[PDB]
């Protein structure tokens, strides 16, 4: 009854993903895919800037790593079609490279001898299904070769523009996220290869604009809003934990009292609710996908009409990845 | 016909302000106050770890210090009350200490011994004048005692949103500015004076929302939109450089390149446009009170309606501190 | 028979105390003193950028706050002579503050209705005891009215320069620590209170040099190196984090394999080994005073005499707090 | 009777070798070789976190860049032996890449209608000559086709060294760089291509040692102190700047003043001499190769014997590539 999982990508989201995969029954990662040695792989798992000490044992082995004595192989395939998933009993691929972000790409991992399914830890084009778990994990049926776990900016808008739109009708909206710097940007200026002049530069050491999707592909996760939202980011230099501000009209008048009350009202295990006036290191490490905070609610009304500005926490790190074991573990079940 | 100015306050501004205005001819430096001995005041001016290494000579005497042969009186005075500006001739001082940034506080120096007129590198209250040079310095007579030129984000946001009233109609409005950390945070988690839990953390290691007024307040330099527009910052971990995001709704609908062109239409010294794709260090030490993004407008437009998105980087440091020196050369050349 | 003990000083040293405190059976903290109102305090205690959430809960109420439910009161008493410590009981003041670090200043804590006695947490003056836990506080007999824990610096230094001049025999040594940014610092360059040309600079944007004592002042801990060692710091931009360097001549030649079996051999609860390649994130948190780092080590010989190179990590925060919890515990034990 | 170079690899040191080409008459730049467009490498010239804005215009065109007008052509050939260098009139190539610093893999620039020598801007193994401006470029004769540049710490280090040593005679010596991290480290923790798991680590979020063979391999620039030094690196979290710690033994015993004293004298364009407390940020950009810190002197007597510390400034960006620049416009004075 335990689903086993293969990793391709041993990078920030598939080593927190194995992590938290640690505390659950349903699956259990038995092989590892990257592009370099055991050894390296062992000591980015036992030791991590920004998520602390690995929660038990590592030892380097022969073609892998034992973790509290379990023995996951690890391997340096460059191409999902030459990786032999089935040997070592995987039936669902994490793909979590940031190279295989596409259906056909994807597939790749499903070939014989292969995996069966593919869970992009990305968005992964609108012919895949795209994931937010306690939003949208409903349109999940278990047919489905490929999905996406979607964005850490889609985990955290989602669930949070939700909520305002049932409570209240969202007629149009505008997103900043003020974002952690990560691993697609320079540590210092030089040559971009995805061609991004803003990426390109020094990452820790500036306030980067840069463009988002999330918004704009907001109706993949709730279909009501497609068309209605837009955005971007602003990255700085925090080296995880970030925040999403989304500006909005709606269809009735509110005050900030009733906005933070229909934020409470919808929270659960994915989406929390804080009225402590934190700072982004209080985020890194937490388990919501979304944090909503209530200190930073803002309503203007000029002349009987409202702009309403929404706040809501993440750590694009560990909160994505929480979401991203949830939508996993739930998809192992149904899996067909 | 040179007018003599004291500087109570040689920090960040103050002496960046001092810097300005050896290039400036109307004016001269012949008095500091602040609280520490001349070798501390003459190090912070020969070296300066944002704004590069001090263009000229600078040498400790007895009592003050030679810039480039010229001497400096230095004095450490914690009561304005008790600072004898007239000694040094001084007629003009700009209040750059953060303590004492109101009127009645402001003419502590204006006393028998003391100056004549005072300009607050800061807000201060609705009861001075506020002057953003290029949008409003017209408001000046040079019979007042006290003025302001009001703040680093003020002075960003100031040409942007009259620029956009004057074409469009501002209706209502949000503001959120990504700034630089400075000088009123903690370095590490500590507990602050003011009493803002939020300025007590860490300033360089997190994200930080705090409050600003300069959006509540923009009626004092534009008075048309006083009452429209509300915001709030993210304080971020680079040390100087900012950016302000303004969303709105207006009385015409636009599109994207009919905001740009109508900003570039009244562009200045004070208000820079550029559609070159840049990040935060490239306009540490800018000479622009606000420098226009084109690259990060929006128009979302939904059933008829739009929400409007424009930004303006500024260093709060050199961008503001060029707009100071600009308003005090004028406020001394019309000065009685 | 749990001692009562109190915090001056709530800091980044006495918050972290607290936290350990937690964890103790022979003391309690039943009264805090600093310069707030508790609602700082609570905060401060229950969000922590470097060293995570407090575990437990963190309720503010009139006077104080409840911890786990356990009322603590807070005062906000500038100077010393005027805390009642007696009317909460307590009998030991850890001494946090940074102002009153010396003999006499920390005898103002001990009066009719004050205190009994005093730990300083930093160095004190060459006339109290001064004590690294687990290398000498056996020179502890419980009669001491004030204390030393001695500095961060100290409690990393000690048990690796005890186990080198025990085995090899130390003739002379200098020092360098790389350490994190602290309190002492600004945070953007500006005048320091102090003094100090290289702490008045931007504390995390800029290695800066800077003064330390710790080895010179290591005769009050290991009499034998009294005169032997100086050294220096490099404070560099980590919000904590550190390591100290030591250079030392031998009275006998060794290898590098023989001072890293000196220094395993010599290992305990203060004194930690690795030979794993760890960065300054790994030690954040850790409860060894003093990590040894076998592979920094170095053997520099030429015509038969030797250079010889020693590394050992800290963290300034935790390890230094685990060490003056150690020595609070183990006072307060013999305490009469 | 002006010699034409290339650059391969137009990155931190290309960029700005080119920038202070443009400012001397015996060289010009006629071609640039990276892995990009010319979009990317022409924004990366104008704009520079750590070193400012281009002093100049800079225009994209087809194929390559105009700068101040005058075209040089952009190739992007992945292979050297494929760049057909003398096209373009291109005579000394600066190699600049990281990825072909030894002299078989420099020597693929010496094919027929290719190149005639290659210098390359880091150490390039032992059967290069290594040449340190104003410390040995008199081991030139210009027949050499292919020579290093040497490292940035080595550029630093050498007169230091070689003063203290033509002075009082160094016996042997450790070495320790405290270092801003560059572009061999991850920005974020993950799998590191060269294998090395301290520059897997987030490189601005840590202190993290590192090897350097500067020291040990200093008898290529002072034949005297082959086999005398070794050392590491500490390198911490600022973008560019860093310092070099020596301890030494001598032959002589001295005085701190002494060693100033000596210091100073050897002080030219290469090796500059100051005694202002300055921290990393003041050395941005500076042309001297090394900052000798008279502050920063120590000797620790004991028993009659000394140890003793000298400690020098650099820019490992501009210090190194001045020095670089100094050493190309000689040797293609004399290059035959
Ligand atoms: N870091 C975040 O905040 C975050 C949040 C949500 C989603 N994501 C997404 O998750 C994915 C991974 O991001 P990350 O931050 O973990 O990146 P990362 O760079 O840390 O990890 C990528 C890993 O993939 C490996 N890799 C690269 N090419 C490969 C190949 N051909 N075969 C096998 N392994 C290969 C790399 O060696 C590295 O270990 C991306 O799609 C990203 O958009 C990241
Ligand atoms: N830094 C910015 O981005 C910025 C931008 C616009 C406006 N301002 C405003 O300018 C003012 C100064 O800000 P800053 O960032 O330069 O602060 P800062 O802390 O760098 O400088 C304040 C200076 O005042 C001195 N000082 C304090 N109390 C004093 C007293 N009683 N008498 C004499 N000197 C005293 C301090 O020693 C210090 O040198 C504030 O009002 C601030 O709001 C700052
Ligand atoms: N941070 C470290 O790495 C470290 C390590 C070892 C020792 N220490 C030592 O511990 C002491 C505290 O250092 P810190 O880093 O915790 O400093 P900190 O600035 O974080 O804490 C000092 C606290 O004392 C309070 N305070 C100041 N004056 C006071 C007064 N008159 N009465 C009551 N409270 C007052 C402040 O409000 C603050 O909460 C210093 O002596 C320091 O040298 C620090
Ligand atoms: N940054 C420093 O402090 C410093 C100091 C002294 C020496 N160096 C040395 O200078 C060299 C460059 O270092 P950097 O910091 O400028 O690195 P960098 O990464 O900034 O620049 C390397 C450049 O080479 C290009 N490149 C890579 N492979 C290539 C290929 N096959 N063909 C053409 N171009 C290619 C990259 O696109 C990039 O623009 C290294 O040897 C380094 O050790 C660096």
């Amino acid at each position: 009854m335990v689903v086993k999982v293969g990793i391709n990508g041993f990078g920030r989201i598939g080593r927190l993903a194995f992590r938290r995969i640690q505390n659950i029954e349903g699956v259990e990662v038995t092989r590892i895919n990257d592009l370099t040695d055991p050894n390296m792989l062992a000591h980015l798992l036992k030791y991590d800037t920004t998520q602390g000490r690995f929660d038990g044992t590592v030892e380097v082995k022969e073609g892998g790593f034992e973790v509290n004595g379990n023995f996951i192989k690890v391997s340096a395939e460059r191409d999902p079609e030459n990786i032999d998933w089935a040997t070592d009993g995987v039936e669902i691929v994490l793909e979590a490279t940031g190279f295989f972000a596409k259906k056909e790409a994807a597939e790749k991992h499903l070939h014989a001898n292969g995996a069966k399914k593919v869970v992009i830890t990305a968005p992964g084009g609108n012919d895949v299904k795209t994931v937010v778990f306690n939003t949208n994990h409903d349109i999940l049926d278990g047919t489905e070769t490929v999905i996406s776990g979607a964005s850490c900016t889609t985990n955290c808008l989602a669930p949070m523009a939700k909520a305002l739109h049932d409570a209240f009708g969202i007629q149009k909206g505008l997103m900043t996220t003020i974002h952690a710097y990560t691993g697609d940007q320079m540590i210092l200026d030089g040559p971009h290869r995805g061609g991004d002049l803003r990426r390109a530069r020094a990452g820790a050491a500036n306030i980067v604009p840069n463009s988002t999707g999330a918004a704009k592909a907001i109706g993949l996760v709730i279909p009501e809003l497609n068309g209605k939202l837009d955005g971007a980011a602003q990255r700085v230099p925090v080296p995880t934990g970030s925040v999403t501000e989304l500006v909005v009209t709606l269809d009735k008048n509110v005050s900030v009292d009733e906005i933070n009350a229909a934020m409470k009202a919808a929270s659960n295990d994915s989406f929390g609710y804080t009225e402590d006036p934190i700072v982004s290191s209080d985020i890194v490490g937490v388990s919501y996908g979304s944090l909503f905070d209530a200190t930073q609610t803002k309503v203007m009304e000029v002349d009987g009409s409202q702009l309403v500005k929404v706040v809501s926490w993440y750590d694009n790190e560990m909160s994505y990845t929480a979401q991203l074991v949830r939508t996993l573990e739930y998809f192992a079940k149904i899996a067909k």
